[PDB]
C-alpha cells in the first residue's frame, strides 16, 4: 500500500497496481467496519464540493452517504446552481471552491471540464463520471470480482456493448491489476484507440491480457464476468430502429450467457433499459451481482476519500 | 408501546392505536429533551433519502431538520435530479438506494409509486406526501389535539373543504385513536369511500365515531377542533369561478367559526390560501395552532425515524 | 466586542463599528484556529435555513461549509423547490421556517422580500445578497483589508464601476470604521442616494470619509484598494455595444492600476468576467487578493452565525 | 492571516508581511493559552525530526518542549549520531526521513546544508540555525518588540555588533515588517550585500527603513532597541587581543546604552559573553529583555509547527 | 496469526512462517491506519530503551516514531551515555532496565551482547542491528515484496554483494515464507555456512529454494528482485584499491539490471554508498523501492511492538 | 503528608522526616497503581530538563520512565550538547531554562553546579547525583527498607566502603527516620564531617542512631541491612594495588555477611564491580535486593515530580 495523499482521480490509467490494490484493500476494511458497526468518523469536519451536470443516482447518493459516513459533509452543487451557469470560468470556481472545500467530485459531461478543474483547484478532484472515464466505477467493480473470485488476476472480464467510459475504466483498470479482458462492440462502437492501447500495454507489463471482438457469443465463452451497460445512445434509433439492429445482437440473455463459466458473474454498472441491453432474467438471475456492484461504489470511494483527503499534511 | 423497528409508514390503516401512541409519547419526550437543551444524536452515522416530486417546505424541512438533531444526514434528492428521470424503474432504484441508505422518504403524486418504493426497498419507506394519503400531518395534527386537549378519544374533529389526501390520514388516524371525525365536503368532493369505510370500522372498533355531512354549518358545531386545507385545484376556476362557488361556502371564517366550542382549535396542514380556505381572521387568530401544528410534523418524525430505524437488529 | 445574539444581518447601516469589530475579531480567531486544526463545532445540532432565488457558488458554499465546520447543518433551498413557488406567502415561509431552523439566510431579487423574511421569522436573518446590499461581502471585504494593512481607519478604498448592492456595502461598512472610501460610476450609474448620505453622515461620525467621483483614473490615484464588479447587466449592450462603451472606460487594467500606490489591493468579489471590468492581468497579477477576499466569506461568515446564534438565552 | 500549511523556514525573505504576523497572532494565542493553562495537543502522534551539528541550549529546548506541548514527538538526532556521519547523503537522508516523520527542523554549519535538506525533504523543513540566517530568532524577536512596544512598524532597532546570522535575519523582518532598522558593525564585519539590499527594497516596499553604520554610538541615537550578538570568533584574539580592540568599541555599556531612548530594550540573542559583547549591568538591567526574548522562541516555534504541519491536507 | 506475547526479535530462524505472516499482516493494518489518520495509541504509556553502538539514522528513527505511534517513549541510549561505558555488565544492565522499561531494542556490534542483553532481561529484547543479523529489515523486505508482487511464495529474490547481515536476514526470511532466494557473493564473502543451512532446511520445508552462486550476472537471471547493500569494509580498499576490484563486477547497474525481469524491483536496506554497490540510475530508477522499503521499517516494527508488547498478561 | 510544591531537592539534610514519608506514601501509592495498570498521567505537558556530566544508567531512564509514566516528557541533555559546552554561564542557562521547563534535574560533578542551578532557576531544581549526594537513592533506598522490614525506625542499617556520596545520604536520610545507622570505612575514607554532625543532630531529634566504625566485621554485627558502593576509585590502584589492600577488607562476601541477622537485606544503589566491593555470590544471593531498590528509584522520583511539580499555583 502507498500514499494517494492530495491525488486526483480522473482516470486510473495514471495509478499503480499498488494504488489501485490500497483503494481496494482500504475499501473491504472500511466494508467489515460497516457490517460490524465500527463508527470511523475520520474526516470530520470536511467537505466535499460534488458538482453535477447531468441527473445521478449512484454517483450522487454513494459519495453523499461516504461524507457522511466519515463525518463530514458533501454539497450537492447541481452546475446549473452554481456561477458556472451564468459565466464564471472553470478555472475560477476550482480557485474559489479550493478556498472552502477539501476535495471537489465533479459529474460532468465533457472530460478536460473536469481536467481543467483538477488543473486550477489546489485540492483533490475525483472525476464522478464522464465522457471518457468512470475511474470510480471500475475501483467498485473489481472490488466486487475480488470479492467473488478470491483474485482478479487472470479472470476473465467480458465486455459487451458500446465502447464508452465505463468500458475505458473497465479496460484500463483490468488490464493494470493483470486481469484477462475483452472487449466485444457492434464494428464502429469500440473503445478510443488510445485506451486500447493503454490496455495493451498495461496487459504487457502485468502479465493480463486485452482481446477486441465483435463477436459478443465470441467473446463472452467460458467467462468468468459478462459485463454490459446502456447502448450507444447516440443515432437515438436513427430511422427509428437503427440503433437497436445493431447493439440488440450485443444483448445479454439466458443465451449469451450460455456460453460462459456456469458461476460466471453478470455485471452491469446501472442504470439498466431491461429489454435492451440485457433482460430482466438475466439481470434478476442468481448469477447477477448488480446490486453488490453498486454497493461497492460507497465503500470505494469511501477508501478514495479517506486516503486522498485523510493523508493530511 | 411497541416496537415499529423496520416499519414502513404509507397509510395509518395499517398502524395500531397502540402503535400511533407510541410515536406521540416518543414524540412528546424528544420535543421535551428539545425545548431543554438535551441532545439526542441517536442516528448517528445514518442517513435518510429524500424523494421530492413537487415543490415541499413542510415536509423538506421537517425531515431534514429531524435527520440532523438526530445526528444522521438526510439527502435532498429531487426526482429530476435522480435516474429517474432517464428511465431507470421505481424497483430498481429502491433496490440500489437501499444498498446505500437507512430509510426512504417519499414525497410523490401517485400513491403507488411510493408503494412500490416499500415493495422494492430492503430499508423503511415513509410517505412523506402522496395523492392518497399524509400520514405524518395526522400524526402531527393528533400530536397537537392531544397536547391542548389534553386527550383524543371523543375530542369533536371536523374538517370542511375537499376530501383529500390529509383529510383521509385525519380520518383513518382519528378514528383509530377514538375520536369523533365528521368530515364536509362540497357534494362531489368527499373522502374515498374505501377509506370512509375504513374510518367506520375503526370507529366501530376503537368507540370513535365518523361523519360524513355536506353542510360545513352543521358539521362544526360544538367542535373541539375545526380542520380546513386548499380547494380541489382541479377544475382550476374552470369557467373562471365555478371552483370558487361550490367550495367558497366551505370557507372557514368568524362566522363558520362561530358556531364551534369558544376553546375550538383552528388547524390547517398548510400552505394556506389566505381569502379562499380560510380568512386572515381566523388564521391568525387566537385560536388558531398551525404554527404549533406544523412544529410538531418536527417531533412526531424524529420519533418515526428513531423508531423504525433505530429499533435496530 | 459586543452581543449580537439574535440579530438579523440585513444591511451594515444598522451596525455599530464596535458590532462590526466584533465579527472581524471572531473571523480573525476562527481562521487561525481553522488553520492550526483546532475544531470549533460550536453549533451542533443548529441548522440554517438557506433560500436562494437566483444561481450561487460563493454564498451558496461558504454558508454550508460554515456550517458544517461549526458542528451545525445548512439546508439548501432552492425558492423553487419551496411552496413560496406556488403562492404561499413569505410571511407564513418565514413563520414555518421559525418553527424548524434556527437560522435563516436568503439570497433574494427584492431585499424587500430579505426585509419581510426577517420582520416575520423569530429566528435571525442573514442577507446574503440583494439587489441593494451584500453585508457579508463587505465583513470579509475589511476583514481583508485589515489583514493586509493592520488597519482600516484612513485606508484609501477605490470602487470603480456599477454604483451596486456591494458598492453601497463597501461604503457604508467602510464609512462605519473609519476609512477613506470613493466610489466612482459611469455618470448615471451611481450609488442610492440614500446611502451616499448614509456614508456621510457615518464618515462624519467615523472620522473617515466618502467621496463620488466619474473619473475612475481621478478616483484611484494613490489608492489603497482598488475595488469593482461587474457592469450594469441592465441595458445588456442594449443597442449591441452601448454598456461596453460607457463602463468599459471604467475597466480595471494595467494603466489604470499604475496611478495607486504600488503596494495596493486588487480587490473584486467574484464571479468576475474577464476582459469586462477587469483585465487578466490584474486579477491574475502579484497585486490581487481575490481568492483570500473569496476566503474571508467563509471566516466571516463563521463569525457571524457563531455570535447571532451562538449568544444563546 | 493566510495560510503556512508546508512550509519551509530557512530564511525570512521568502515570507510576507502578512505571513510573518500570521506566526506572530498565532504565537500570541497560543502564549495566553500556555499562561491560562489551556492544553492545546494539536499535533499529537506527529514528530519532528531535529538535526544538530552544533551545541544548543535555547534551539535545542525551545522545538523539543515545543513538540511535547502540541502532543508531539521531537527525536534530538546529533548529525553525529546519524549515518550522515558515515557518509549517507544529504539528499538520501531527507528522503528516508520524509518516510518517517512529519517536519525536519536543522541546526547546521552551512546554510547550503539545510537548502538541500530542504531540496529533498518532501515534509517542511525548518532553520534552526545556520551561519548564514536564524529566522526563527528573529521572530521572537520581533514577538517580543511587538509584545513591549504595542507595534513594530516605526520602532528604531538597532544592532551592533558582527553583521552575522542573527543580525541578517533581524534586518530582514525589521524591513519586512516596517520597522526602522540599523546595523552598525566594524568596518570590514558587515552584514551580506544580498541581505542589505534585501533590507533596503524591503524597507521600500513596507515603508520601513534600513541603515549601516559602523559608529556605534552613532547608530544608537534615541534607540527603541538596542540589540548585539556575539562577537566574529573568527581572527580568535589573532594575536592575542585584535579580535576584542575592534569589536570593543561595539560592546553595550551603561554608556552606549545611556544615548537610546530611556525606555529602550535591550535585546540579545544569547548565549551571551558576559564583559564582552555587553556587561553584567546592562544585561541583568532593568531594561534588558533578554529572558522574554528567549521564551519567545516556545511560542513563536509553537506557531510555526502548528501551522506547517496542522494546516493538514 | 499467532500470539508474540514476550518474545524476543534476535534472529528469524527461530520463527514460524505463520508468526512473520502476523507481524506482515498486522504491519499492513497498521499502514492503512496511518494512511487514513485512524489514531492507534495501542502502548500508551509503556516505554522502549533504545541501545546505541553505532550511528543511525534507520533503525533510530523508525523505533523512535513508532513508540510515538503507538503512544508510548523510546529512550536513545547511546550506550557511550549508559554505565556499560564504565565497565557495568551487559547481565546488570538488562537487569535494571527490566525494572524501568517495557522492551530493549539494540544496535550492537556483536550479537553474542544482544543475545545476552534477552538472556538477562525480563522483557522483550529486539535486535536493531548486529553484525550477524537484520530481522526488523528483513521484515520490512518481504512486506515491501508482498506488497509490489501480491505475494512472496516463488518470488524470485536475488541478491549480490557480501554476505553479511542482511544477507544472513534475506536468506532466512525469504526461506521460511517460500521465496526463490540466490545470493552472489565475491568467492571468500558468503554468507556464514550455518545460515546457508538454515535456509536449505528452511526452503525443503516451505517448498521455497535457496542458492548460492559467485556470478552476478548469473544470478540475477530473471530475477523478479535485485537486492544489493555495501561492500565489506573489511580490508578497506587494502592496498588501496582491492576492494573495489573484487567487489565492483558486483555493482548493481543498468548493465547487469539488464537481465532481471522488466518489472523487477531494484531494493537496498540502506545507506547506499553512490557509485559503489549501486549507481544513481539504478537506486533514482523508477524500477528501484529503496524509499517504500525504508518506510515499511516503521509499519513492520510498529508491528512487532504491538505485538511482543501489547499482548500482555 | 504535607506540600513540596516548588521545592529543590539538592540534599535531604533540608527535608523533615514527614517529608521524607510524603515521598514514601506516595511513591507506594504509585507503584501499587503501576502494579494493577491504572493510568496516572498527571504531569500531561509538563518537561523536565535533565543535564548530565557523567555516563548514566539508573539516574537516566529512572526519570526519563517516570515523566513517561506521568504523561510529560524529560529531556535528555549531555552537557557537552548544550551551550554551556561553549561557555554560557550555569546562572544564563538556569535563567533560560526556567522559561521553557518546569523542572530540571542535574547529574553533575560539583555540588556547587546544581546548588547554582537551584539558586538561578525559577523552577524546582533535583540532584540526580553529584560528588556530594545522592538523594533520590536514598529515598528508594529506604522505600525498599519500609517494604522489606515494614518500618524504619529502629533497623541497623550498615554501610561499609567509601564514605562517599551515597554514603552521605544513607546517613541523612536514615538518621531523619529514626534509624539506626552505622558506616565503616578504611581510616582515611570517611564521610564529610558536617554531614557526620548532621547525622548526630538528626538521630539526637529522630531518636535513632549514627556510629562511625572502621571495622566492617564489626559494624555488620546483627545487621539489618548491608549497604556497599564501589571503592574511591580516586588513587587508582596507585603503585598497581593500593587501592585493594585498603579497600579490599571492607568487601562484603559470605564470610562478612556470616555476621548480620540471617534476614538481612544486601543492598547496593549499583553498578556494581563484582569482585571488588562484592561477590557474585552475595549480590546474586537471596538475601540481596538490589533489583527491587533500583527499581524504587523510578517510583520514588515518580513521586517526587508529582509532588514538587504538580501541586501547582
Amino acid at each position: 500500500v502507498v500514499s494517494l495523499a492530495g491525488r486526483d482521480l480522473l482516470c486510473l490509467q495514471d495509478y499503480t497496481a499498488e494504488e489501485i490494490w490500497t483503494i481496494l484493500e482500504t475499501a473491504k476494511m472500511f466494508k467489515i467496519w460497516q457490517k460490524i458497526g465500527k463508527p470511523h468518523r475520520l474526516l470530520e469536519g470536511k467537505t466535499l464540493a460534488m458538482i453535477f451536470q447531468k441527473p445521478s443516482t449512484r454517483t450522487r447518493v454513494s459519495f453523499e452517504v461516504a461524507m457522511a459516513h466519515l463525518g463530514g459533509h458533501a454539497l450537492y452543487l447541481n452546475a446549473q446552481d452554481l456561477q458556472l451557469r451564468r459565466g464564471e470560468t472553470i478555472a475560477d470556481t476550482a480557485r474559489v471552491l479550493s478556498r472552502y472545500v477539501d476535495a471537489i467530485m465533479a459529474r460532468v459531461y465533457d472530460h478536460k471540464d473536469v481536467e481543467d478543474l483538477a488543473k486550477y483547484a489546489t485540492v483533490p478532484v475525483i472525476n464522478g463520471l464522464s465522457d471518457f472515464s468512470h475511474p470510480c466505477q471500475a475501483l467498485a467493480d473489481y472490488m466486487t470480482i475480488w470479492e467473488k473470485k478470491g483474485t482478479i488476476k487472470g479472470v476473465k472480464v467480458v465486455y459487451v456493448g458500446d465502447g464508452n467510459n465505463v468500458a475505458h475504466s473497465l479496460m484500463i483498470a483490468g488490464t493494470k491489476l493483470g486481469a484477462d479482458v475483452v472487449v466485444a462492440t457492434p464494428e464502429g462502437y469500440e473503445p478510443d484507440e488510445k485506451v486500447i492501447k493503454w490496455a495493451e500495454q498495461n496487459a504487457a507489463e502485468s502479465g493480463g491480457s486485452f482481446e477486441l471482438l465483435h463477436d459478443p457469443v465470441k467473446a463472452v465463452k467460458d467467462a468468468d464476468v459478462i459485463y454490459t451497460d446502456v447502448w450507444a445512445s447516440m443515432g437515438q434509433e436513427a430511422e427509428a430502429e437503427e440503433r437497436r439492429k445493431i447493439f440488440r445482437p450485443f444483448q445479454v440473455n439466458k443465451d449469451l450467457v450460455k456460453h460462459a463459466k456456469p458461476d460466471y458473474m453478470f455485471m452491469h454498472c446501472l442504470p439498466a433499459h431491461r429489454g435492451e441491453e440485457v433482460t430482466d432474467d438475466v439481470i434478476d438471475s442468481p448469477n447477477s451481482v448488480v446490486w453488490d456492484q453498486a454497493e461497492n461504489r460507497l465503500h470505494a470511494q469511501k477508501a478514495v476519500l479517506a486516503l486522498v483527503m485523510g493523508g493530511i499534511k
